[PDB]
């Protein structure tokens, strides 16, 4: 450097986050100093310009990495598939034809892949990614409930300095003030959960070579729920976690014996296509073969689907893709809701400000409230459905759109009615434009703790009232009919969102102390 690299790394962090330059010890972590994925991008671009090497946001925010690791990464880079080698350096568009398995996996794996032994008839061991995430924790719990009674095992890869720290990170997400959940988790975890520290963007999933080789022999099925889920980051930042990560998962599925892959995806892969032309269960390579650079998020998840489709075509790897956005709170376990998402932020904001519009949707010609539907599914149903259908996917390639398709007239205005019925003081402001300005003023007047958990960062989305759509514009038949045939839950169908769920949001928000 000029100047050793670690010093520039510490000073930049100190400047960016407002620490004292003695509190920016090289063993400290970016998140412990007040950092998050917004400031991590600023940091990444700053160090990128100074040292002329890529410093991905994933390296900065990972629980395994401290500021020393960031410095080490920079110096290693100055003296592994990338955006340049796959899509061409500085490219402004991307193509499905770019994403071939030859660019991610070695030739020996690919050559031996077509003739590999077929999936095991009985699933006893499952590898799960993203288990400390919002959806993944309940996928983990669903698999433990099934496999522990049959003497089976759930293997889990979590980011952390070592296996101990990784397990502690997973343990803590089940601590939400619900004693029954914690006892249920700990009972099952002792009997059937193996936690390994790792990182799916790295080679051999960031594991010890002996563990990777063991899993290639031992794992019957792979559930890939892990990803960097960020709607503002560009495709270049999400390439490592979401595209290369998916390729590394596929590599394990195409070694020793074939392992069916459940892959989590998003409605954001339909960005660039009209909703009516988006075939739920079509070939994703045909449904959008070319794309421009939630744009990066959508593109990254799309790219993962393409690679898994290539793996199916090359070796007959069974795949089940599940496209899911806005996975709402657990209906039974208290304190279990996705705190950062837009829906939770909105509900918290309405309770904090105590004011709501006559309608979030467009009014009719006579100024009245129209019929509308909120597309959302609770996590407890979603986890059971994905696990049931994924377990049944030992042959072929199929995709499901995990959305709420009901033409039931249950939307945001009904949720506000239900909060008022339950006793929460929410006033109904008649004019939408008057609401929005009053809402923004009241939000800005809240304490610092509450403002950061509010919807204030996402206020641009509420500028105009949304269009009054009942049902969902995307096709769901494959998911809904499969759920009906499999007879999932009490409903034997995708559930309707109800008063009990909305009332529970308010109690969850209080219980977590927001």
């Amino acid at each position: 450097g000029e100047r050793p690299v670690i010093e520039t790394v510490q000073r930049a962090a100190a400047a960016l986050l407002g620490a004292s330059a003695a509190e920016v010890d090289p063993e400290a972590h970016f998140s412990d100093l007040g950092g998050d994925s917004l400031s991590a991008l600023t940091y990444s671009n700053f160090l990128h310009e100074i040292f002329q090497v890529e410093v991905p946001v994933s390296v900065i925010v990972s629980a395994a990495n401290n500021l020393r690791s960031v410095a080490a990464h920079i110096e290693k880079e100055r003296s592994r598939p990338t955006f340049a080698s796959v899509h061409g350096a500085g490219a402004t568009t991307i193509r499905a034809s770019d994403l071939k398995l030859e660019k991610f996996l070695d030739a020996q794996t690919l050559a031996a892949a077509p003739s590999l032994p077929r999936p095991a008839s009985e699933v006893r061991t499952v590898l799960l990614t993203g288990s400390n995430g919002w959806l993944g924790r309940f996928l983990a719990l669903a698999w433990l409930e099934r496999l522990v009674p049959q003497g089976g095992k759930v293997v889990v890869i979590v980011r952390g300095k070592d296996d101990k720290a990784a397990k502690a990170r997973l343990d803590s997400v089940f601590e939400s003030g619900d004693p029954a959940l914690l006892a249920h988790y700990e009972d099952l975890a002792d009997k059937g959960l193996e936690v390994l520290a790792g990182d799916f963007s790295d080679a051999d999933l960031g594991l010890r070579k002996a563990d990777w080789d063991r899993l290639a022999d031992e794992v019957d099925l792979i559930v890939h729920s892990g990803a960097l889920v960020n709607h503002v980051l560009p495709y270049s930042q999400l390439f490592g976690p979401n595209v290369v990560g998916t390729a590394e998962v596929a590599k394990l599925a195409l070694t020793k014996r074939l392992k069916p892959v459940t892959y989590l995806s998003t409605v954001a892969v339909a960005v660039g296509v009209e909703p009516s032309a988006f075939e739920e269960d079509g070939d994703i390579r045909d449904v959008s073969a070319v794309r421009s650079i939630a744009n990066g998020y959508g593109n990254s998840k799309w790219a993962g689907e393409v690679l898994l489709r290539e793996a199916y075509e090359h070796a007959g790897l069974p795949v089940r893709v599940f496209r899911s956005d806005m996975i709402l709170a657990h209906r039974k376990y208290t304190g279990q809701l996705n705190v950062p998402d837009q829906f939770t932020r909105l509900i918290l904001s309405l309770l904090a400000t105590g004011i709501a519009p006559k309608s979030f949707y467009q009014l009719d010609a006579t100024g009245g409230r129209q019929r509308a539907h909120y597309d959302g599914i609770p996590v407890d149903f979603t986890a059971e459905a994905i696990t049931t259908l994924g377990l049944a996917g030992s042959d072929g390639y199929h995709s499901f759109d995990v959305f709420n398709p009901h033409h039931d007239g249950v939307g945001l205005d009904e949720f506000v009615d239900w909060l008022v019925e339950a006793g929460h003081p929410i006033s109904r402001v008649d004019d939408y434009a008057e609401w929005l300005s009053r809402f923004e003023t009241s939000l800005r007047g809240l304490p610092e703790a509450q403002r950061q958990h509010s919807v204030l960062p996402l206020l641009h989305a509420f500028a105009q009232p949304a269009p009054a759509i009942d049902g969902s514009p995307f096709q769901t038949k494959n998911f809904q009919s499969s759920v009906q045939e499999a007879k999932v839950g009490a409903e034997h169908d995708i559930p309707h969102l109800d008063k009990a769920l909305i009332v529970k949001y308010a109690e969850d928000i209080k219980q977590l102390g927001l």
